């Protein structure tokens, strides 16, 4: 990482309001993501915030972290689409300001339905089976009143990987614009 | 292992219709003990046979060889335990032959919940998490026609653990005499 | 394994032609069964054979060499299910002679979809993603003429996992009857 | 491991009626022993059999099946205390019959209190808890009954590890002679 | 992490009394929470400090000298979970002040009772086990409290694992109001 | 790596606009040189940058996000060989603008297909050998318009490995001109 | 591996001229070959011998032995394949006498160009690159002498991967009949 | 080991009445050698036994059993020594009947003190060091009535490794002969 | 190994006078060669011996042990070859009776330099790089005479890797035979 | 590596002309040396550079940025033979600008033939092996015109080995002047 | 490494011209001491530099650079021994300056031969053995031009580890003055 005159490149581009997302959503990106959109919320809250993402998915908790601390700031986040943004990047690229979502003219975007595990007695994995089900249904519910289609339409395109490209996912409601 | 004239220990006692198990139970010691049932019943269809228990558990499919084969052949087993019958001992010493089931004055008895485990893909925890429910299901409703209680005690008692001895498994029902 | 008087165990079953097979099927077992139904089959070409059958999968190449050496022969084969008969022990199975496919009362019966992988080119995936789709539909003709179903039905009914009973397993068209 | 004319060195020995028990205990030992306990016993049961102990301890759960099978049968077991019998040795030392329980000259004997372990949530450190120290309260009631000490001298000296010889345990009273 | 002018984002918040805690609590987190405690009470000690969860959390021995701390300075904490408060994160919760306890619209609750193991002699395991039950009727005495349940109620259903979302645990007690 | 004074040498020449790439692109080397063209595109909007090319390979997604950064921003981007540019470095190499991309007089340039591989069930390897094919045949219509040959000379060239530089590369059209 | 009285289940078929083969070719699986086809001879050399054939592969030098082998003796060899022949059972399926050459209507057959390796200066990568050359232009001069085709269709359809059936491989020349 | 006619190469030296000890002392080699001195000793008791001895010492409770088994038994034992005898074959060799013990001219023979190890708290390691200062003085007073030299001479050349000759322990007692 | 009636089938040939060599040469391969040799040269020193060759490469010292005991023994061995002799192998091709050495019409012949390797000071390089040059100014002194080139054509050509035929190989003299 | 006052010693040598290199040449390296050369020549393109050289090197495409680079630049390079310049550090030797090319009078300078290697089907070493013998060829036409000899001499001296001694590498041409 | 004002304390005895060695010399380490010693010559030619050797020695080649280098610069070197210098450090211990070569009293110096290796063909040995033994008839000359001793004598002193003091170096020439 190079030295701009003393910062490095990634804090020189987040004095112009930058964030850049380019590796798996575990807990500690996503601990680091926040405190970012918490530090540029509190010091100009009326100004606007981008978001780059090249995200091959993540952890579940840890990606409904960064969603609603999107939700809840004062600022307007668009996000931008680079590369490829599969299965927590296709949430988060689909989630931030309806009007603002970009995409480059040959990138992708790939949804499906969340893994899990279980082990144990046979009452441990009724408790853990019945969890990734309400957990299946609420994500279903966000993505329908995000894109905009209905709900049983949803439930079976997102039931094996489903991928998807820049002009093929404006059609079904991800992003708004390509830009050129 | 001594020889005995040839033989050796264990095919001598074979002679006088003695089965002896002493592991714990995967799938070829189901496979030997299904064959020496198969011959001892096909030799002589009318005598007794004996089977010696000492064993820490097993497997749930392996176990339902044995316990199967054992009611379909024509002879009648006695099952007898020596150490410690556990878990998947436990429920074949409690399924031969009503009227000879003995245990040793000192010996003990456990009894608890099934096994197993899942992974991956939220639609396929569903499918194998549906089937160790009702696996549990039919073992706690077959030791209840063999031991004689209803079955909300047995759906209460085999739960975390239930160590017992050779006095307290005479009042449940496992055994029907102490040898002296 | 006893020794039988010289013998041992199960080669004093194979003196009243009875073949048992409890394990995987890799292409040393595949061998040993191929050269047992021979010697059975030349040396008295019109007495019935039993193969009884626990075992819970194995490879699809060297299970169908089981399959087609069996209809070769001229004696008839009786297949018998103790345990459980899980994917390629339910193609076999469902191959004996109609009239003579039994099952004991609490056994298991599982079929699905098959398995496999590819790794190379971009030429050698498409040479090796043909293979496997013409092995699935070469296979979903012959379990419909052996049990009876129409081919749309077997198509979707298998896709993920099917565990089945011996009472679930006649209905469909697997077993022609219940042992006791 | 010789042989001598077809038998072994320790198949040999099994003609004149002499057990030879020689490394730790665990449950594939004690099957053998059984076996040949059982075997001698239906073969002119009132001659006596020999039984020579060299074992550094082993498992507590089968250690009772030998301890239980050699009062069982009709005949009389007299044991011999060869180098040093150590912790479960000295538990089947001390059950031979009384009257003949023999030591050569320069030999050891050690007792102390069981050992185990427990690991889960606070609910199953309560059940292997309680089971060990229900456990230990009846090894000292067999003790106290076989040498003939009060019960607080054997709960209080077999607290950390008690190494004898052979004439300080024929004082306690393990044993019955010393052989020359 | 970015370097904000000279320092990184973690200590650029620090100065406006703000608190991250992101990931397990071994101790060393809880050598470095207590340590900015401590510095942020005796520089202004009245002004409110807050302190934001995100948690798998465990270790009870340092996680109580997190809520030691927390009660014995002077200003007043205030606790917000943002995306998971797991075992020792969601006793945490429920420790800041009475009115001042928040959670986003999705944040996922967990409450259950102590781990731990032990290994020795059987008078070493009793010492081990007789702790962990001392340990365990101590926490859930401090839950009750904070929360304002009956104490009979929740040693029933903190026995296996107990999932909340955003909803239900603010009619336990745990939450005041949820954050839009 | 030096300290050119406070810098190092690839923050020095930095600011002479140069980029360099030495190693594997792997998905961070991609979200580094995003961050440059970023920086220096918005620093000064007319002025060329330049950008040095040795690298052997990488993957595909994180290859066309340089791509397509490169055509986004307004200055314009001139390509240099300098010791090896293999199956992702002459992609990357015929993508300056279209009479600034050089080559030095001992260098090589090697283009062949995509690599990939799956793994699972008889649907997701149908799934996954469908988006390669996919892939591979929109990298072969940008060559065949960045180069200017037909596009099934591209079809057959790229089929096993095609090494050839700086006299054939110049007459094929990946470059423009020999630097001396 | 069972017994038939003192014999065994593969030295039995022997004495009726049947040699199996279900294992990949290595230096020592040739070898047992070579020793049962000399055997054989030289004990009544006007009899026909059979060969069942089911094995993935082996080596080239190993497989020659058998190919020389087979034809230098004085006997006629008929080869049965029976589960799958792949690049060297599809050598040695075409090489028993014509009017034999057998098939299971089940079966599959595989041929390609052989694989190798070097290792070393650059003229030690010269020697063996031009006799892994040779080799090739020597197979498929045997095959096209066997089958009955052409030089430039045989050298042409292996090149990555064949894949053929029961009713494909006879219109192309490699078998004679397909079996009941 | 070859055979001899059927017997062994070590059988027919057991015929004559030979034992031989070539291996290091754990106790399944002292297992093997009292069940040969008890079995030559119960089928004609006045005829004498040979042993020679090439071992490097072993372990000190199974070096035990063989001394004692050697005095207990009623023939006479003549020890040979070939080669070492050292830190426990020396106490053996020196076990012999007074008149008949043995060395060839090149038979190197080691004395000094036990080993051993001790591990835990500080009232574990005084039970474990008391245990082997008892069992020191033990070893040294029987050496001192074997060989016939006082005990303080014993007490201070058996302190480091002492590594004495065929004629130098010939003076010191112990060898009472040197053959030819 | 199938038995043939008892022997195998490597000591039924061995009854008509067939040693078989099929890997490579170690020091236990040469023993039992060498004494199988012995043994066939005793009992009638009149009958010739065959030896087929299968055998790539081996030892320097451990080879020449079976050519000294070729040419010490009385009757007369000729060589044939299948497959291999890759480097040791064909100096033991090339030292059977001068008019009895055959070769099959697809086998191969290698002949190179020895190898090694020397490790020490700079004085136990020397003495070690001295014999391996006194080795192969040795080796090619009995193939010249063996085949009957001159000496500096053998210097020349065995120098980096030499692989011929069984047609190239009877020009240069190594055989004198192909076998039909 | 001392501070020099803020610097390291490697960057107070480089505010002189000076160039250290003292590892073996990987990507890396090529990389960092590459940059020094663009940095000091667009600096003040008319004075001098020196480049003192101490390297085994070897990554031939990766050894060829160097040599490009070095002609390409302005102003002029003069290497310098510190204590070994093995094969592609040699090479770099006699690169330098002829008449200042100096060596210490110990320097033992080595040249000889690349390496590499191949693996895969028989059409893929073919590529392999006829690309190393292509670079092979343009080497030793560089040698043949920066020393002087003609090539047909450079052909066989560059076959195994051969170190030179700093006096014989003057003669040759490959140094020019020796220190002093 | 503490800090003295800054710096540390290793590069606060280079402003007073000491250069410190305390390690193997391996590559990395002659890199930087050539350095050190360029830097300090080129800045004030005319005073001494001193030296501090306390070294177990490392490689040949990477220990003459030092050598050449201390005699290329025009200020004086002044070496001290101060621990242990051994083989490759009394190289340099013995290259200072004639009549400032000194050492403390409790010193010891070492010399021997050189060590190496060689492992390839018959002829690749020879090659490297013909290397090492003529870089040891060049450090004996240096060495005896250097101390003042014959050649015959440095050549048998130095035949195997030759440990010395620093009042028995003193008189073989090694050093100047025992410092004190």
């Amino acid at each position: 990482i190079p030295t701009v005159i003393a910062y490095d490149i990634y804090s020189r581009l987040l004095k112009d309001r930058i964030i850049m997302l380019g590796s798996a959503i575990d807990d500690n990106v996503a601990n680091s993501i926040v405190s970012q959109l918490l530090f540029l919320a509190a010091e100009d809250p009326e100004k606007e915030i981008s978001l780059y993402i090249n995200s091959p998915g993540g952890s579940i908790t840890a990606g409904m972290a960064i969603y609603d601390t999107m939700q809840f700031i004062k600022p307007k986040v668009s996000t931008i689409c680079i590369g490829m943004a599969a299965s927590m990047g296709a949430f988060l690229l689909a989630a931030g300001e309806k009007g603002k979502r970009y995409a480059l003219p040959n990138s992708e975007v790939m949804i499906h339905q969340p893994l899990g595990g279980a082990q144990g007695q046979a009452t441990e994995i009724e408790i853990a089976a019945k969890r990734i089900l309400l957990l299946r249904d609420k994500l279903n519910k966000v993505l329908a009143e995000r894109t905009g289609q209905p709900l049983e339409v949803i439930e079976r395109d997102t039931d094996r990987d489903n991928f998807k490209s820049a002009e093929e996912a404006l059609e079904y409601g991800l992003i708004d614009k390509i830009l050129t």
